[PDB]
């Protein structure tokens, strides 16, 4: 049984949903930008047009007040691109804006986020807003595993989340911004990744969730509350080695 530097983790075999590894998997903690996976699912569940040009809007998200972003308020970009920026780059204004263009309004969006959690058996999970900036967006490694299992039903989420980088062009006014994936493993050919999302807040620590393949075995990996910007990636690498070869490695 390998040791991890992070506060909690869970790895599941996606062939059978069997738990391969668990470390404090029921510890309830904030999850930061991992929230954006749920946000993406809520958008797709309603089958809102992906090509629709939407305005950046943070009116109803008090958690975004005074938070820096390069995505300008009232500028426009497609729903699909907002999903992309939210998932690949953890762009908060893009995630927030998605909830401002939802049938029934912003609070209907939050209801849908919590309704899905319940429907997925994520009984220790709560969402209050779509970005993950709120310390009240909480879950457990076990619940996040359920979210990952459910993400298999949303191929676009996986596609978009693994995009290495892209230039995003906005309208009103015309400007282009460079964006890059928060997970550098998408640039490493020895990693086979179907879905990725990172997160960081001091309350949540560094967080990482992935759907990946280790020697033909598809797995769902969750690492939460890592101190140090590479500690969660180091944990993931050490667990991979253990899964693939059986060799337990110490925590450096």
């Amino acid at each position: 049984q390998p040791q991890i530097a992070s506060g909690s983790a869970m790895i599941v075999d996606l062939n059978t949903n069997k738990v391969i590894y668990a470390s404090h998997p029921d510890l309830v903690r904030p999850i930061a930008s991992i929230t954006k996976l749920m946000t993406a699912m809520v958008v797709l569940d309603a089958h809102l047009p992906l090509d629709e040009k939407l305005k950046v809007d943070i009116s109803h998200t008090p958690e975004m007040k005074g938070v820096y972003s390069r995505v300008r308020l009232n500028s426009e970009i497609s729903r699909k691109n907002m999903l992309l920026l939210a998932l690949m780059s953890s762009e908060n204004r893009a995630a927030a804006s998605l909830a401002h263009h939802y049938p029934g309004g912003y609070d209907a969006f939050i209801r849908a986020m919590n309704a899905k959690a319940k429907a997925l058996g994520m009984n220790n999970t709560r969402f209050v807003e779509p970005t993950g900036l709120s310390i009240h967006n909480v879950s457990t490694a076990r619940d996040l595993t359920k979210l990952l299992i459910a993400s298999k039903q949303y191929p676009l989420i996986g596609q978009l989340s693994t995009t290495r980088e892209e230039m995003a062009t906005f309208a009103n006014p015309a400007y282009t911004l460079p964006f890059r994936n928060t997970n550098h493993l998408v640039y490493r050919e020895n990693w086979n990744i179907q879905l990725t999302k990172t997160g960081f807040t001091n309350a949540a620590g560094h967080c990482l969730v992935m759907r990946t393949v280790f020697n033909g075995k598809p797995v769902a990996l969750v690492v939460m509350d890592a101190f140090g910007k590479y500690t969660h990636f180091a944990d993931a690498s050490r667990l991979r080695t253990w899964i693939e070869t059986g060799k337990v490695q110490p925590v450096p």
